[PDB]
């Protein structure tokens, strides 16, 4: 009876009865278009991607001008799958802008630790991050020496969507990144971006904003992306966390990211 029930569990943290209580909503109002629009992106928080994917062709249904939001966000769900091949060593992104010849041993290690040979794993990981070129920066105001994600499978990467195309952007291919704190429930899962390359253009992205394990194996605080914890595997789930030489930064705590020439 109370038309904001759904927000208020969400809210709360609640999201199994969030979506219950969403899903009763949107059946007494089917063609209710702004219903279709919470469900889609409730769905997505909670990783059940078929059905997100579902609701998001209902919204272009009923509003046609959501349509090219529903072809990105089709996409980007699609590149969730994309993203657990990778994790689990199957298969490789494609590296964006130029190329980084030491992101291949941290490829490579992804499918040692999938066949159990972590100890081998982590000596290529040490390669890799031996061989990556060393460029400072800033966050906001803030100098850096280095920065990499707090994700040791990435070290100074960043996962990206780009006109519907998953890749690995190395760090060093940078002159800078831009962003907005999250606005739309959407933003917790992808978190739109403007970059511009290192001697070379810009463009609009979108970054995966949580660990690919949260779905499956965090909390619904960390599928919200209010916290970031650390798994018997030694990895991170919830909210993506960087990390430079001075100190930490979450994800939704970005504005402003910018390398030094080199």
């Amino acid at each position: 009876a109370d038309p904001m029930i759904a927000e208020e569990l969400l809210r709360a943290g609640r999201l199994d009865d969030a979506l219950k209580a969403l899903q009763e909503q949107v059946r007494s109002q089917p063609s209710n278009a702004t219903l279709r629009i919470f469900l889609f992106q409730l769905l997505a928080v909670m990783g059940q991607w078929a059905r997100a994917q579902n609701q998001l062709k209902v919204v272009g249904e009923l509003d046609a001008s959501a349509l090219p939001m529903v072809q990105t966000y089709s996409t980007a769900i699609d590149c969730e799958a994309l993203r657990r091949e990778v994790f689990a060593g199957r298969l490789t992104p494609v590296i964006l802008g130029q190329p980084a010849e030491w992101i291949a041993p941290l490829l490579q290690a992804l499918s040692l630790d999938a066949e159990g040979h972590g100890e081998a794993a982590q000596a290529l990981r040490e390669q890799a991050f031996d061989a990556a070129p060393a460029v400072p920066g800033r966050i906001g105001e803030a100098p850096f020496a280095w920065l990499a994600d707090a994700d040791t499978r990435l070290g100074p990467v960043l996962e990206v969507i780009v006109n519907g195309r998953y890749a690995w952007l190395p760090m060093s291919n940078l002159r800078s990144l831009k962003v907005e704190a999250p606005s739309d429930l959407r933003d917790l899962v992808w978190l739109p971006a403007e970059l511009t390359l290192a001697n070379g253009g810009a463009t609009v992205a979108l970054l995966p904003a949580r660990y690919a394990e949260t779905v499956e194996h965090g909390d619904d605080a960390a599928r919200l992306g209010r916290k970031t914890e650390w798994l018997d595997s030694g990895l991170p789930v919830g909210q993506r966390l960087f990390v430079t030489d001075a100190g930490e930064t979450a994800l939704f705590d970005l504005r402003e990211l910018d390398f030094e020439p080199t």
